[PDB]
């Protein structure tokens, strides 16, 4: 339940992400791995990255980051009516990448932390609150799909 007004602030912030998705994507993943290092273990391609300097140099990290944020933007733009963009995501993350719902909370916070560090003048009190409700709706739908898949 975001109001139209909140969907709008979400989409205005998202616009800044879209002017550089791969740079924001890389920062988001280095923020999650620095803050919850155990999340790094689900990424077989990144098992072996040892420093922030190796994460910054990694070509595959830039790509997964990019892919992650392109898929999130596609959902957000649906404004809550994302059942179909969401199912395949839940299927893959539940059954193949095996991501627990808590990890969805860690990535939500890295996303907020990156928007906050990069766009402080555009990520005021209002945009913070709208963004945060949108990520929460996203986690709650994911969790519901998980339960339904029997996980
Ligand atoms: C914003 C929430 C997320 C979105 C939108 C997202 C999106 C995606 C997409 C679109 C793919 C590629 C296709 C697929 O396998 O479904 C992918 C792959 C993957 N995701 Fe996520 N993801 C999210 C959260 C996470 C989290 C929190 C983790 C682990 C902590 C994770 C782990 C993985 C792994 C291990 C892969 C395979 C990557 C590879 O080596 O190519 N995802 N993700």
């Amino acid at each position: 339940g975001l109001s139209d007004g909140e969907w709008q602030l979400v989409l205005n912030v998202w616009g800044k992400v879209e002017a550089d998705v791969a740079g924001h994507g890389q920062e988001v993943l280095i923020r999650l791995f620095k803050g919850h290092p155990e999340t790094l273990e689900k990424f077989d391609k990144f098992k072996h990255l040892k420093s922030e300097d190796e994460m910054k140099a990694s070509e595959d990290l830039k790509k997964v980051g990019n892919t992650t944020l392109t898929a999130l933007g596609g959902i957000l733009k649906k404004k809550g009516h994302h059942e179909a963009e969401l199912t395949p995501l839940a299927q893959s993350h539940a059954t193949k990448h095996k991501i627990p719902v808590k990890y969805l909370e860690f990535i939500s916070e890295a996303i907020i932390q990156v928007l906050q560090s990069k766009h402080p003048g555009d990520f005021g009190a209002d945009a913070q609150g709208a963004m945060s409700k949108a990520l929460e709706l996203f986690r709650n739908d994911m969790a519901a799909k998980y339960k339904e898949l029997g996980f």
